[PDB]
């Protein structure tokens, strides 16, 4: 059966299409791309039909990793649809499940990305103020809690 997750933040422009850029190359790493419907989303609509932020498609292309996005809105769909939807902090959170009231069929588990880390950091900051470091933090903390996510999901 396939599986599948949505990652989301406020914009879909900086935290949200680099966990899924991460999560996207784990599973192709490992042959089982096929198996995974993975993608990314924002809460509001702010940025709809963006390219990511460049800073965050800057911090990509050093890391080898492949990105490629338009930003869109996540949708009633997307809870009954996907299996896991991940997000980066209290913010999205709280949304997210305000959403998902909304609906009649929740499949999705609603969760925070960081509650995967192997090194505790719970919250993905946003980046949005920050600089190429944040984003790289972003980048790194990804990559932990992906890796994790896809080795043993809650
Ligand atoms: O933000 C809101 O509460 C309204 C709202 C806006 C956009 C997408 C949604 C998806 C599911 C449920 C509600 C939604």
């Amino acid at each position: 059966a396939t599986k599948s997750v949505l990652f989301v933040c406020l914009g879909n422009i900086c935290r949200s299409p680099i966990a899924e850029a991460v999560f996207r190359k784990l599973v192709t790493d490992q042959n089982i791309s096929e198996n995974w419907r993975v993608d990314s989303a924002a809460t509001s609509g702010y940025e709809i039909g963006n390219p990511p932020d460049y800073r965050g498609q800057s911090c990509m292309k050093r890391h080898g990793i492949p990105m490629s996005h338009v930003a869109r809105q996540i949708t009633k769909e997307d809870f009954a649809t996907f299996d896991y939807i991940l997000c980066m902090d209290e913010s999205n959170l709280r949304d997210l499940n305000r959403k998902s009231n909304q609906v009649k069929t929740c499949k999705a588990k609603i969760e925070l990305l960081g509650s995967y880390d192997p090194q505790k950091q719970l919250i993905i900051e946003d980046p949005y103020y920050g600089n190429d470091s944040d984003f790289e933090t972003v980048y790194q903390q990804c990559v932990r809690c992906c890796r994790a996510f896809l080795e043993k999901a809650h």
